[PDB]
């Protein structure tokens, strides 16, 4: 129904969706401000990884710190393939993706990384207070030359 | 308007079967696969090869529960957060998973990860399942070394 709870509940969503949008469009100079999307104690990170614990930048100034690093080790990095999910939450989207580019960092040669994606948005009055990426790490591996250990699936049909 | 009557109707026949799909446990998990569309496809997305392990089809849904029972006999799910979404036909969910894995060739463990699933419906039925998770954390599970990352430069 049109009630004026459910009309700020919308408005919000529609607000929130805008600045995922803008967050998954940001490219080249413009990922030095994307911090500015956060709130000041926001988080973000990886949360899969080799290690089994997440990599999670906390608050704004180091999401910013981390962003300068990020454009050395992906110089040319674009989201694509974009796919935006609102939930019963309006504070809250997933996106699925995939992306794109080089990877250059030391002590590998440089390769080209392609990878699936899901992205975790939280929000909280109109900044992402924490993203979370959610992707496979075998396929980083292959990009930087690291032997990909296997399963064998013996009588899997 | 009744378009919006008949959707929410479809989100909420079809969250209760991302609830049960969920909640299946010990000998009902050889039952789960007539959750599934006749050409439902079911799976894991996030393997060691980057290809996924897709399993195609009710019937072999089915057989490949029987494999599942043995390999994972004890399995659940806990920590379930379920996602709606604006399409009345997919859903995510996010939760944890863990119970022995028991893998032919393999020590027998305990597998423990962090787990993203899709769900699309068709007809109220499912019609493509897709898991997502850290293959690190299956490998560690069985004995299988996990290579470590270098990031120098990360800051803090
Ligand atoms: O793209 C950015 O601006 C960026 C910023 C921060 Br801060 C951390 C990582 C970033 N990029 C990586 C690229 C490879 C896939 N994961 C995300
Ligand atoms: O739990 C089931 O009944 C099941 C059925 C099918 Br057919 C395939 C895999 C199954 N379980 C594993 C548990 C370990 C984490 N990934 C999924």
């Amino acid at each position: 129904e049109n009630t004026s709870e459910n009309r700020a509940q919308v408005a919000a969503r529609q607000h929130n969706r805008k600045i995922v949008e803008q967050y998954m469009h940001t490219r080249g100079e413009a990922r030095l401000k994307r911090h500015l999307l956060f709130t000041e104690d926001g988080v973000g990170g990886l949360w899969t990884t080799d290690s089994g614990q997440p990599i999670a930048i906390r608050g704004r100034e180091k999401l910013g710190e981390h962003a300068v690093w990020s454009l050395q080790c992906f110089p040319d990095w674009v989201w694509t393939d974009i796919q935006i999910f609102e939930t019963q939450d309006p504070n809250w989207f997933w996106v699925e993706c995939r992306g794109e580019g080089a990877i250059v960092f030391p002590g590998y040669p440089r390769g080209q990384y392609r990878n699936h994606f899901l992205h975790s948005f939280r929000f909280e009055n109109g900044l992402i207070k924490e993203q979370r990426e959610f992707m496979n790490p075998c396929e980083q591996f292959r990009s930087l030359g690291i032997e990909v250990p296997e399963v064998r699936r013996d009588g899997l049909p």
